[PDB]
């Protein structure tokens, strides 16, 4: 049997993956398959170039495309279908956590060989075929996302032979809509050079608030310097879900009852988002209500093109919304005659920015700006006040809406080192009902 090609020696990272896989006895397919899985996690975080390019597309016998065909792997999966189809073939030659299962996984195709770990990683994929077979949740997602590859692959291969001058030079995206299909699909080009942090935030658990992407592959641009980059195109389903600041609005003109507990339902989950991204070192500067849809009772963030790494970036280094934005960081801006940003200050070559304490503030602003909503038609004049609370805008307000009030002041303080963490605001927006003096008390506990 023909072995697979190696890598040109222009890009020759992969080669030692390379040779392992060939290396491997050829009835050993779990060992080909591991050695499959590495290759294909290293190119995920390798910049490519032209003589790459052709070798992850030769299908031909010897190459990287037929390799995977011998298995079913679709070349142009999401990441977490592509791992799922790995974990089925990986299974037919053989209570949990998903996301603990994809960590470990990518840990071991990260950096370990097939001799210290042949046996846990044929588990983990058991494991992730298990879930793929038995939980409901993860079969709908495997089948759906596969028949939307199958039906969507004429759509692929003609925008990947589209001619380079009839694509964008280098939020550019590509709509088409689908028969059966009420809401578009969209390709697009994202910013990153490669999929390094992409691939690692689908095995973090704040990936379930993410809109499902369905395809994944890289292309040919022409670039902004006369060069040919080569840049991620995904696919996806237009979000034309309402976003929470059409919720809230749409809660004011409902039954007063389902307020108080459809805040907390939306919050909790907005909380649990936030953590979750904070643990993968992640952070989003741009948090409000209308960049998050809710789609099957579930909250999703709009897009992640704004997610940061750095933890204290400069004010220039962070996209943001001024009118929820805190005021360290407006402190950084020069403002118009109409009052609009215009610019920066030089503030903003070395004041840095605090995010937990800025994504702190930021949530507490969009439960301000919710808790508004439910009871006025458009927010106030001096909604960034904080002297003008959000129970000041009810009339016999309800005890909820006290306790909740009360947690976007103290979210919102003006100091960043004396505001709430989004830590204390989970455990204490479990406590909304105990009475307003209760809540007081609970609030001085949790939060000194």
């Amino acid at each position: 049997p023909m072995p697979l090609n190696l890598p040109p020696k222009s890009s020759k990272n992969t080669m030692p993956l390379v040779i392992a896989y060939n290396n491997a006895p050829e009835d050993d397919k779990i060992q080909k398959l591991f050695y499959l899985q590495k290759i294909n996690y290293l190119l995920n975080k390798t910049q490519l170039n032209d003589d790459l390019f052709d070798w992850i597309n030769d299908a031909e016998e010897g190459g990287w495309l037929n390799e995977l065909a011998k298995f079913s792997i679709n070349p142009n999966a999401s990441f977490f279908l592509k791992g799922m189809q790995f974990a089925k073939a990986i299974t037919e030659e053989i209570e949990v956590n998903i996301y603990h299962l994809m960590q470990e996984r990518d840990q071991l195709l990260k950096e370990v060989e097939f001799e210290k770990c042949a046996t846990r990683y044929a588990e983990i994929n058991f494991l992730l075929n298990e879930l793929a077979l038995n939980d409901k949740k993860t079969k709908e997602i495997v089948e759906r996302q596969t028949e939307i590859l199958r039906l969507v692959a004429p759509k692929i291969k003609a925008i990947k032979g589209e001619s380079i001058d009839n694509l964008p030079v280098i939020n550019f995206n590509f709509k088409f809509t689908m028969s059966g299909w009420e809401a578009p699909f969209v390709f697009r080009v994202e910013d990153r050079h490669e999929l390094g942090k992409e691939q690692e935030l689908h095995s973090y658990g704040v990936s379930k608030y993410f809109i499902e992407d369905y395809s994944v592959f890289m292309m040919r641009f022409k670039a902004e310097d006369g060069s040919t980059v080569y840049k991620p195109v995904i696919l996806s389903q237009f979000a034309n879900q309402n976003n929470l600041e059409e919720i809230a609005k749409q809660l004011k003109d409902g039954s007063p009852k389902n307020i108080a507990p459809r805040i907390g339902y939306y919050f909790v989950q907005l909380t649990d988002f936030c953590l979750k991204l904070i643990e993968t070192h992640n952070y989003h500067p741009d948090i409000k209500l209308n960049n998050f849809l809710v789609h099957n009772n579930r909250v999703l963030v709009s897009d992640r093109k704004t997610f940061t790494t750095n933890d204290n970036p400069l004010a220039s280094e962070i996209l943001t919304s001024p009118l929820f934005a805190p005021d360290e960081f407006l402190k950084c801006l020069l403002f118009n005659k109409e009052g609009d940003p215009v610019g920066y200050n030089r503030n903003a070559l070395w004041k840095r920015m605090n995010m937990p304490q800025f994504m702190a503030y930021q949530l507490g602003m969009a439960l301000k700006q919710f808790l508004i909503l439910t009871q006025l038609d458009e927010l106030p004049d001096d909604f960034r006040n904080p002297d003008h609370s959000a129970v000041s805008h009810f009339k016999t307000p309800s005890r909820q809406i006290i306790n909740l009030s009360l947690l976007v002041q103290e979210l919102t303080r003006l100091d960043p080192d004396k505001r709430m963490t989004i830590k204390q605001f989970q455990t204490l927006l479990n406590f909304k009902n105990l009475p307003p003096d209760a809540f007081y008390q609970k609030v001085e506990e949790v939060f000194p």
